[PDB]
């Protein structure tokens, strides 16, 4: 395949690939994404770090070729970096080990089996472990590695391209977007930002803590101010660096809005109608809304919302003493994914119709004080709400987003 | 709209509604099913057991119209039958009543309630409650009521025209259905079946015991062989009763086929080589496998599965120390169907790929006990599966086939 | 239920419904709609023009009560406008009619029989034909009539409020977005305005000209610089009128980007390649690149997306000597459309895989021709493409893109 | 993978592939298939027949090492055949050719070219093309050649294992159905004829007249009597070759069943209400009916219904002038599989709703004549049907059910 | 029969920009064409169906009675200044009568009732009307059906399903016994009349 390489630095191509057309990847929607890989060209050495999905790799092999031949250069890699195991950005390694079999394979320790175990062809390839603050001279360019262990696997890394300060991040600062603009000014800020909050929801969220932790190594070794650029694994690449930094300062402290996401299911309509009083209860105090069906709705929008909301209401009707399961799928996301390590434990309502006994409210009550926010109250109804029924929604609703505005 | 009844007995027509495009139906897959409502022609008295779901009663109007002057007797009904508040066989009652608002409305104590909770209009209508064993005349034909309190909701009730011993059970013995025939006889028997235990796996299930303890009541009095015709709510009418009373029997004592239920999710697909290895193992024994991946498949038709299965494996990776999330809605759907309750603690294992800690499997284990499984094993290894591991997943699988084929159901 | 008014000028409200819930409308993508009706207090009269979907009143009823309560005024409408009989805005008629009795129907001469066969219990309704510049008095307000007939149905109008220059244009400028903000300015700008090119691309493209000679006849009336809000039925309230305006002067004029979008089917992923080769062809031009694939991708983005490309590209396979049936569906959607009525025929190509007689690329040449399209080339392949043939596909995008950056 | 061959005759093993996951194959919708492959150990040569989708022969290499086994030989293949590129049953050639280099491929002369386009490493590959009634000696076994062309590809060809009269059809008498059963007699036989019938409808009814062909072809041969088993590409092995044989006939000749199949589409229910009223209409003369909505159905079950039946109603909207975009697909797969082929010219009627000048079921009707339909009435009606007007539905559906009912 | 096959040779050889350089066409019965789109334009009308507001009128008769009834029936369309042709297969032959359909918004066929079944003659004219087709012209043209009888009748009821068969889009039917009196030739004239009303409302 013939695709152009391009340039983001003198002698450093993005040579990635364009998934145009996947729109579920692990769960999480999308409107295609990119497998972000780059080519530095030392004097000595030219070194790709990262590549591409196994079978995806056309046209990342004719980027490569395209930057090469830019640089009046061989058809050749001399080294190979590997910040990640995960096969969304180690899938050609082992069509590269072959293609150039004396190239080092530069990755953390526990990467080297991880590699491996994924691909077995890599057995007895030249893997040279690395750790954090070690460097390789390409000629008149350093690569420094700096290990990020879970960012969000254990064998994660960053690399540094020391004399520009361009970080190759991997998938940290990454966003699931798929363009022919390859920079974050090129795109409307809304959407870079919106993409690049749902990918910290499903993927950095329960790492917080972690987050906090590096930046603070990061500014105590005096490299915070040298970051110039931060290239990432999927989307588009940070020419603002700062302006992702503090975004994900902002989500791993609880920095929120005031919003409030309110999930629910229904089978006959009344968990609905609920749902719907609450917002009217929540908007009249001038606090926003996101509103979510599990009919059609699915997990990985819902905590992207979360994330910036102070608030989450979560409603279904009771089925067999048991809450409607496809509230099943989502409590097991959250219990995953953490909230509470923000710093914040978000306000939660738990809420319901049944035609029984009942019982699916409180077992909704007790999975958000499981998944770490503060249940407040919890309201339970027999079949259809009736006017009052639906008034006192809305009465709860505007009392929780007096407390909501009240929240620091 | 202009749409023909159909004669099931002397004076008795389904004048139902066909829905033909509904797909889903509150989580449960379907090719279109119908709402079975009947019109019982008395000497004196026009009886409509049941009527249909909120906005669907043009074909239902047109049906008991076509009846009407079928028999030469007025566009009237002089009594409404009403065996459970569920809106799909209530939900046109609102409309019945404003149209003939003398016709009393026979239903349990706790369905009054409900009714009204679900539909204001009918505060004051005229509702004349019933307890097991009262009947009604119309003249001619008796209708007798029988109380089933949680078959499948406390509001749910029979009723029995006893001189043909036509049973209306309501939502009992149903299938979501939808077919020009009407007849359990006109259509395939696979089709039927299927759709029957489908039906129980998801309905029927967590009330196994009180069905077995009604089946007890129903021979106590007698009148297990004097039912000559089961005419649900939903799908074909049975003209052999005791296939489908046999189908039921089985289901609640847990009669199980040598079979295995395998349903798993993936991201990388390596759970995905697990599944399919463990199914050679099974396969390797003679015994059968149904496969289910949660990114494509749903929960009503593992459960369908799951029902006459001796064994299920479930699967998952782990992501942040959990199974993969979509795993949770099917625990949480198998926590309430309690097949447990069919008397039988089918076998299961838990499995999985995980990349560092792990604890997904183990997790899994804990649900699948909870759900009233017996769990034998739990499988987790490193990221893809060596050879070595794909020959360990055939020879759990063909061990675990051993044993399926050692229970006696 | 209880739920509030949104003033949005001297007695003068928003009572619509906020539809969360709805995903897809008519084949139209969405993530939930508004149904918007205004409520306007005179002296005299209070005036409800257009009201919501059938079954979803719930909200529009509170909303109306409240605001009659803020008013000081009885629970009670005396004029009902119906600016369009389409059902998602005279859905709730039979029932204001039932309450209201008395309330004059004020609406076009062909959308009385149009009402009356939708909903038959108005038979015998008190309307009141209305035609272009007829007004009436509320007392201290004037409703001012213009008829749209075709803009977008034959029953069409818009509804002035003269005093204050409130627009109730109806469908026109409206957009199917579903937030708690209820004006334009209140939500991201490039939210607001690709959700308005979405609902012009999919519901206006084909009524361009009848666009551009109502825009000339409202200049010629003196009255497009006396609009000071447009507050359409569905979506955002336009504080600033001419933005929307500018708009759809431009689709309706053909003022496209250097951009093409490319639409495809697949069955073995050829069709595929080829279409992902066109693109890099282009993008080495600087051209912009929308791609989508017809598996998963639907209708409604995809025209969103031709409607400010200058060019567009159609790629299936052959089978039975027929392109792939799922681009029969587009094609059917674009013959409707008639982007040619814009003033433009984009350019076009057309491109596909076969494995023996072919004849699904000259089938996709012939349809594109018939919906307005300048139809430059078209190339078929057999089976998987070669190297060659894929810098074939970059060389013809390549030229491609070179062709639209000179165009005007 | 570890994974057992199944033995089908002596020397002969199935060695295929359960795609257990799969549900939609070209916008063919199942539950799962297999990719059938057959493993013939002749005294001096073992012939593999066929393989597999690519990335899908895990299973296939733990059967024939299995199968080799059990028969006390090498793990080795001496003979590849292949009878058709597609690459479903081509896909592991390269894998295969890879490991045994010196196995001659036997297939068609367009097969040749069609394999290396498919797969560049098949170039210098040791082909060896055959001809029809050319035989193969295996030793003890004979491999006897049937070029079948456009049954269903140009590359065609059925391999016979001539001493037991087993027929390697590939996709001819497939069914995609993915069971652990691997007979005919096996599973229910509803579900064996339903699938069969499927597959004829979506893969066969353009090749009509060719299978008739056939048929006399093989009958002059003197082989039909001879065939002891069917063993296709995918699904069931027909252990009762008459049975499928007889169903190919009545669908190749136009036998059908007292059946309308009914499709349409809506946006606000007139045209269902239509739909379902003409339903009433047929069932009233005791004709089945098979109710459609394309909204959420898909073409491959719908022409599955066609196939048997003696009438098709199409209905759909008016939307600018055209019928409502979604028959397009179904229109453009119709064209393609030209029923009119089988002998019998189905009868049909167009309809639909409309808001202004119509023209939608104008339009449905002529592509229904195009499709190979005898279009006998058109009835179009104005927004929602009256009881007089859906009385005229159900009146027309009686007198087509009437017409059903007289076809001989 | 081939209209469609007309308009898609029309189309390739307009893709071929060949229709433009006929000069002259020159057939193989008849006059040669030195104004060839004369005749293309022609063939193009008649392909897609365009007509005159013309009635055509076939009936047979044994003793008159059906042709009063067809006589009757024209002076109600010619009321409405509508056009007719009017023929009588015991004289008349179906080349010239499909001529007359073929420019036709409507046409009227009538016969007596002979043994449950339509005066034999029209059987003729209807089997060349099935392998006609007009149909595939892209215009139903409107019919009515109509007969003279002395018994049970029947005969109309035939001749309005094989007009259906056929292709014509059949309003109404009328059969009365033996001669008509006034009030049923008054019948004839109005239902006449009111096909012509809806003649002219065809475009
Ligand atoms: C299959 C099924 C099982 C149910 N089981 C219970 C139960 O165990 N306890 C209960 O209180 N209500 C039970 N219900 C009643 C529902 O909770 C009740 O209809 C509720 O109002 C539905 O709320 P929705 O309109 O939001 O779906 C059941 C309903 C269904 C359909
Ligand atoms: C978002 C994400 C989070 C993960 N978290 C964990 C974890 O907490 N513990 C673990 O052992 N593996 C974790 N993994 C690794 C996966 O379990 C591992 O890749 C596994 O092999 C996936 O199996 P599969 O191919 O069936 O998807 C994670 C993977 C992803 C994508
Ligand atoms: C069911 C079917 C029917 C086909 N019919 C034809 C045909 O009529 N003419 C043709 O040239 N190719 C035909 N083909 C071959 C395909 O066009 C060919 O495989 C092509 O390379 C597919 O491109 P894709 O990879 O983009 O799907 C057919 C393929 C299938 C699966
Ligand atoms: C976007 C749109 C465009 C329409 N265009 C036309 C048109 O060109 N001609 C027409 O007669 N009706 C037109 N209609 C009106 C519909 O055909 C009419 O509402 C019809 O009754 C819908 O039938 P349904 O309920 O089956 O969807 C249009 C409707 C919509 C929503
Ligand atoms: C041989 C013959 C057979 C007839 N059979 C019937 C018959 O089966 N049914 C009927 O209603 N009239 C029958 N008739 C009566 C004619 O239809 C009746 O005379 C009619 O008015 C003749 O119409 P005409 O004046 O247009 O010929 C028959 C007439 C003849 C001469
Ligand atoms: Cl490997
Ligand atoms: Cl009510
Ligand atoms: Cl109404
Ligand atoms: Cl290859
Ligand atoms: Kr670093
Ligand atoms: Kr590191
Ligand atoms: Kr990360
Ligand atoms: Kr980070
Ligand atoms: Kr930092
Ligand atoms: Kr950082
Ligand atoms: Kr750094
Ligand atoms: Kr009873
Ligand atoms: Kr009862
Ligand atoms: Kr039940
Ligand atoms: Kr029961
Ligand atoms: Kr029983
Ligand atoms: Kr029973
Ligand atoms: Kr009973
Ligand atoms: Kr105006
Ligand atoms: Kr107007
Ligand atoms: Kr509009
Ligand atoms: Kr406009
Ligand atoms: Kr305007
Ligand atoms: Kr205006
Ligand atoms: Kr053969
Ligand atoms: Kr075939
Ligand atoms: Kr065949
Ligand atoms: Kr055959
Ligand atoms: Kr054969
Ligand atoms: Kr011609
Ligand atoms: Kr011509
Ligand atoms: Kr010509």
């Amino acid at each position: 395949m013939k695709a152009d390489a391009v340039k983001i630095a003198d002698g450093v191509y993005w040579v990635g690939v364009l998934d145009w057309d996947i729109r579920m990847y692990h769960g999480y929607t999308l409107n295609g994404t990119t497998y972000n890989a780059y080519l530095v060209f030392g004097d000595d050495k030219v070194a790709l770090i990262d590549n591409t999905y196994p079978g995806t790799s056309a046209q990342m092999w004719g980027r490569i070729k395209d930057a090469c031949e830019k640089e009046g250069r061989e058809f050749k890699i001399d080294v190979i970096v590997q910040n990640h195991v995960e096969k969304d950005h180690s899938g050609a390694l082992p069509e590269i080990h072959k293609k150039f079999p004396e190239a080092p394979i530069y990755c953390t320790e526990v990467a080297v089996e991880g590699l491996v175990k994924h691909f077995p062809s890599l057995k007895g390839a030249p893997f040279k472990v690395v750790k954090s603050l070690e460097s390789i001279d390409l000629g008149g360019k350093t690569l420094t590695f700096l290990e990020a262990p879970l960012l969000h696997w254990p064998d994660s890394m960053f690399t540094l391209y020391a004399e520009e300060g361009i970080l190759f991040s991997n998938d940290a600062f990454g966003q699931h977007l798929c363009f022919t603009q390859r920079f974050d000014h090129e795109i409307p800020e809304n959407i870079l930002m919106d993409a690049n909050q749902k990918f910290y929801a499903n993927l950095i969220t329960p790492l917080s803590k972690l987050v906090l932790k590096k930046f603070k190594e990061v500014i105590e070794l005096g490299l915070l101010e040298k970051i110039k650029m931060i290239a990432p694994s999927h989307g588009q690449i940070w020419t603002d660096p700062m302006k992702v930094i503090g975004a994900y300062q902002d989500f791993a402290t609880g920095k929120c809005k005031d919003k409030v996401t309110i999930v629910y299911d229904t089978m006959h309509g009344s968990t609905q109608k609920m749902a719907h009083a609450f917002a009217e209860g929540i908007m009249s105090e001038g606090v926003d809304v996101k509103m979510y069906f599990l009919h059609n709705d699915e997990r990985s929008e819902i905590v992207k919302d979360i994330l910036d909301s102070k608030a989450f209401l979560l409603g279904a009707p009771t089925i067999y003493d048991e809450p409607f399961p496809s509230v099943g799928d989502l409590i097991y996301y959250l219990k995953g994914l953490k909230f509470n390590r923000t710093g914040l434990k978000r306000l939660a309502l738990a809420f319901g119709s049944m035609g029984g006994n009942g019982g699916g409210t409180k077992v909704l009550a007790e999975k958000l004080k499981e998944c770490g926010f503060e249940v407040l109250d919890e309201y339970e109804l027999y079949y259809v709400p009736t006017e009052d029924e639906l008034e006192k929604c809305y009465n709860m609703g505007k009392r929780l987003a007096v407390k909501v505005k009240e929240m620091k």
